[PDB]
RNA sequence: GCCCGGAUAGCUCAGUCGGUAGAGCAGGGGAUUGAAAAUCCCCGUGUCCUUGGUUCGAUUCCGAGUCCGGGCACCA
RNA sequence: GGUAGCGGGCGUGGAUCCCUGGAUGUCCGAAUGGGGGAACCCGGCCGGCGGGAACGCCGGUCACCGCGCUUGCGCGGGGGGAACCUGGGGAACUGAAACAUCUCAGUACCCAGAGGAGAGGAAAGAGAAAUCGACUCCCUGAGUAGCGGCGAGCGAAAGGGGACCAGCCUAAACCGUCCGGCUUGUCCGGGCGGGGUCGGGGGCCCUCGGCCGAAUCCCCAGCCUAGCCGAAGCUGUUGGGAAGCAGCGCCAGAGAGGGUGAAAGCCCCGUAGGCGAAAGGUGGGGGGAUAGGUGAGGGUACCCGAGUACCCCGUGGUUCGUGGAGCCAUGGGGGAAUCUGGGCGGACCACCGCCUAAGGCUAAGUACUCCGGGUGACCGAUAGCGCACCAGUACCGUG
RNA sequence: GGGAAACCGAGUCCGAACAGGGCGCGUCCGCGGCCGUGGACCCGAAACCGGGCGAGCUAGCCCUGGCCAGGGUGAAGCUGGGGUGAGACCCAGUGGAGGCCCGAACCGGUGGGGGAUGCAAACCCCUCGGAUGAGCUGGGGCUAGGAGUGAAAAGCUAACCGAGCCCGGAGAUAGCUGGUUCUCCCCGAAAUGACUUUAGGGUCAGCCUCAGGCGC
RNA sequence: GGGAUGACCCCAGGCGGUAGGGGAGCGUUCCCGAUGCCGAUGAAGGCCGACCCGCGAGGGCGGCUGGAGGUAAGGGAAGUGCGAAUGCCGGCAUGAGUAACGAUAAAGAGGGUGAGAAUCCCUCUCGCCGUAAGCCCAAGGGUUCCUACGCAAUGGUCGUCAGCGUAGGGUUAGGCGGGACCUAAGGUGAAGCCGAAAGGCGUAGCCGAAGGGCAGCCGGUUAAUAUUCCGGCCCUUCCCGC
RNA sequence: CAAAUCCGCCUCCCAACAAGCUCUGCGUGGUGGGGAAGCCCGCAACCCCCCGAAGCCAGGGAGCCAAGAAAAGCCUCUAAGCACAACCUGCGGGAACCCGUACCGCAAACCGACACAGGUGGGCGGGUGCAAGAGCACUCAGGCGCGCGGGA
RNA sequence: CGCUUGCCCGGUGCCGGAAGGUCAAGGGGAGGGGUGCAAGCCCCGAACCGAAGCCCCGGUGAACGGCGGCCGUAACUAUAACGGUCCUAAGGUAGCGAAAUUCCUUGUCGGGUAAGUUCCGACCUGCACGAAAAGCGUAACGACCGGAGCGCUGUCUCGGCGAGGGACCCGGUGAAAUUGAACUGGCCGUGAAGAUGCGGCCUACCCGUGGCAGGACGAAAAGACCCCGUGGAGCUUUACUGCAGCCUGGUGUUGGCUCUUGGUCGCGCCUGCGUAGGAUAGGUGGGAGCCUGUGAACCCCCGCCUCCGGGUGGGGGGGAGGCGCCGGUGAAAUACCACCCUGGCGCGGCUGGGGGCCUAACCCUCGGAUGGGGGGACAGCGCUUGGCGGGCAGUUUGACUG
RNA sequence: UAGAAGGGGGCCUGACUGCGAGGCCUGCAAGCCGAGCAGGGGCGAAAGCCGGGCCUAGUGAACCGGUGGUCCCGUGUGGA
């Protein structure tokens, strides 16, 4: 699934199996014994964090963890209550 | 093809951190006992592969040649 | 209405009939009060009807999600569409005279989204020209340059001819205000407003002020949705019938065509030519109005889009299949600078040049044909659409 | 025009070479024959892949109901009697157990005959297996295509399953088999060789034909 | 060879033919020729001929049929010629008056009716079923129920008959069965979790029945309905008032 | 998942293969209906014995191991509330909606292209005889002779 | 159910082994190269450290599996209790045996029959039984397969008669596969080698109805069998290549405090005893002076190293003296000062391994918690490295060929 | 084939570079024989002979790579 901050989501990539010797060394070069489709995923993770009274957690790529703690800070100038951890986040840019 | 180890007594192997060439086994002479062994004394044996060079000389230290032994790859 | 028949009616006091606007429109269906085996059952609240409290009708109103403004109130969305379009996923038969890389192919297909189109789009561009100057589309370039078990095969771009013609708004410094935090400070950060948009510009300090103009609104012309006017021939004869044949005439901006008992410019409907809208659509094509935008110096060096550029690992796009492998995109790890900044010109270094990434919009030229009209060295009932006829019907299948 | 190219040019390339030697004197449209790419003369597979439709037939399990005439055998346990120091134990009576027995309904299919353009795309007659259980059965549910289910045959999954049906890719491919439509005139073959994952298929040579030229 | 090239006369040779190569023609559809030409005193198409012209494919001529179209000379395009494909569509033949007429429970006579009766109606004999071949419900079917007129077809024969044709009748509920009650497997699904899209899970809730809950018995009437209509006896809920 | 006078746990007066209060079945019951075989369509009893369920009283009893649905209606306990409400027991008068109901239904009307010798769940299924029975033979009620026939 | 289930861990599998060999990314960088005028910027790259797997050492049978040959010998002959020799991981035990296993085979004896390739009992030269793909047995059970008797019969010698439903004749209704056209005979021959159809001869007036199956190479199904096609599809494995899954090193999510050790670069101290020689000489260069109130000679208290000869560092006292050249020996000589690792200690940076304890990420739990317990930087997950991998997929497995 | 191709010695390296008229063989592509000119050599006094071996088998197209050289190309220019 997808990063709530960065918008990164799984992609398709190939998997190329080669044998043989680099041309760059010894020679003749490499042959592709096979190729298959497969997918790469974003290293994502949970970040739980304070903000107001409620708990509110984010499921974000590891590479943007910081950007959450940054968002917490710059929502210090903002009126936040209402039994709605759900709307805090929604109202959280 | 590329990177490691090695050659020393008949066999199998230990060495000065440059100045000594040494073990075990086998073979041989004797001690021995009912037989065969196991004890125990005693000796034989060298171009240290190899040609060069460092050096006061070198088995050791370094260029190089040679063969035996490993290790990892490529093959149109 | 497709009219025949009973059995009744209407109309120059202008009917039937055609165009435009409105009214009414059960039940199902995205289906939305709730339920459900689609067209059926069952409710709440407010009002109405019956003698009407129990019963039953009638009208109004009650789904969920997303955005905004004091929990209510406002805007929106949902589904369908012959092709045509963009994005996310994405085969195999086959070809290679076997097959595995390669090919068929980013094809068939699935999914989401857009609209009368869609996509793209104003240079971190092309590439070698003392060069060009957004994007799309056609003709060349060219089966060229290249890619390739260098096999089978795949296959660019620049440049030249045309079509169309258009350019714009923000982020950031700096300034003002409203609100809510803190360690109550000339402070931190949030919403508006102002400033500001570039191949060098902008901000801040000090000395000089004028046209360009909508893609937004308004008005017209024209056009679509009913219709109207239209020239000129008689007789005889053969014949079931004249439009044939014969005598004597006439029109033509009209001798396209169809019809009439056979074969007709002048009998009928038309054709050439010319007319017409109260109402609804359309509409810079032609006129008007705003919104918006236009200079120069000299100094400070405060700002120019960040987990980004950049390097490394894994992949995709391109003619490029690891190759000397750049450029453009990016899942993972590390990780800057603000113009003495940064990317590109096919590893790399140095010279010489090109361009300003990390926010957005933007007509026209192009695509398709459910729909209407025009044509045909197209078919003429085993043809042509599957259907000229009551056909996606009868009939076949659980579907 | 030569050359891989730099390049040179009526020449140019290998070469030291005024040796030798290799290559070096029209276009446009119409018409007709043949070739390449596209189904490319027409009909035909067994199969492969994609998206859907099927558990109202059949297989398993889940929820809730229903059904099994009448006979037969007689487990344990009770109660009494006996036995012993106490007991084990042994008798009678009672009692009604069980993937027990006979046999309908009901579930099944063992042997033989009939049927064989059938009454019937699995039937009929005689005979036979089970029948309180690992039992049969109605209604409501769930699992699917390299997947389900299976007391296990590769069985079943809507009258043909060693991988269902429908539509599409699609006019797959088919070195194989079949078929190919009016008339007259002139000429008229081959069934050999070489190579071929080749051997009933091909490529070159050979043998048929037409046009132009040459002329014993 | 003539050679007044005449495509006509004279002379001399060649002419079996599969795969194939080459050369000439004939016919089918459509276009120019066309605002023309033929045509009811008869177009196209159809049927006949012993006649005329062509080597032949073909083309003329004549007679009958047909009733509104046809289209030269000279040229141009192509869906252009069938006997075979276990070819495709349709029509009609052969087997042939042949095998069959769907349980071996079984028939006979007399009266009706009618154009017409082995096959319809009535009566009397005979035979077959009777944990059925009888009666009552559930599913599924969808007017087949009842009546009046009928018999072309459907019926394995016949048909005056019918589950057939035309037309009109006929299904009545507080208490029977479902729904304005309940929950079962399972399904759906607030909160909530997951997945490239499509979508997959899931607490409470909701749907879901032949299981739980729940008030009707005995008689009579129709051509065709009956715990539904009618009669006697016996019940259940709501609402208002005392 | 204390809110209870209800449940559940202790403790002690009475009371116990009972009585008492309940709730079903069958019997009877005011009275209402029905009512053969027989002639051309028609006279109005209803009593006594015997066999007897697999049905009823039903949540009955015993034995056994494999240890045998949920929820509402229905009783009771209290919450907020409310006590001029509100329930409960009689008695009177009102009110009581939607859908199905013909016919075939082991079959010629359903599944099998057919008026097909096949397939199809629940209840009733009389009498006599053969040991029993839903078995077998005949037979009640009721229904049929199977939509081609005649001769040899 | 009963009685039992022997021997072989060479090879395959699985289980155990903190050593050792091989080993990918990664760490590390001796040294090389391209370019710049250079600062630099760019490529390659050797030692060494570096997982799972593999090698290696062991275990393991109700784990895959396996369980011998040739010659000789007893006072008749026959045969061998005994013996020799080769091979193996080990050489088949008990029990059964011409068998659902036996080729030779109808083995040979016996039983049953008048006669018995079958059947039952025996014997073994078991082509080719054998212990949990169990061995030898076993009351009761069986629409299972074999061999026998008794009873009874149309099964048969060997057929007969009879019944009903069809077959046949008449009235009504009326199909089918098949079909080049047909005026459709025998024998010998002939022919693409099995003739109604050609040749010669022989037979035979025209047309039907009930019967039979020898022929029309009769009908039906574009042969399963055999080939053939560089045709298809299901199954297998130590066939090829991949993929799901599982294992594993480095990273990220990932943090505190200790102890213990590696490798590297700094520096600061040591380190060295052949023969001779004052005495324990590392090299090479410098070198005529150095040391002491920056308290020297001598003694005692005390650490470390040793070739046991000595070398060297501290503390306390004490007082004014110490060394080299020269000399002499040796290849090389001395005091003092330099760069230099031959090996070692001490603080340093720089990364890198193992042990513990913590709690605060992550995960599990607790009468529902802004909290308490438990695990804990491990586990899970992202990217990446190498391995195992018929559990799954695509395919290849030649031609000639009397 | 001894009128040496056989046996023995001396000096050598033509087991050359650049070409090659003309033919054998032949579907293709391959295989074979080769006089002669230029250059620089060996043996011989010279004539001359030598472009491996008495002769006919001892072999493998293209593709992809390795090493050593050289006139060539070198993605704006120099170099890589």
């Amino acid at each position: 699934k997808v990063c709530e901050i960065s918008g990164k989501r799984p992609i398709v990539a190939n998997s190329i199996q080669r044998r043989g010797k680099a041309k760059r060394e010894g020679g003749v070069g490499k042959k592709t014994t096979g190729i298959s489709k497969r997918r790469q995923y974003p290293n994502l993770q949970k970040v739980r964090v304070r903000v107001a009274g409620q708990e509110i957690t984010f499921r974000v790529a590891a590479s943007h963890i910081p950007k959450v703690y940054e968002l917490v800070e710059r929502a210090k100038g903002l009126r936040l209550e209402g039994l709605s951890p759900k709307e805090i986040k929604k109202e959280l840019l």
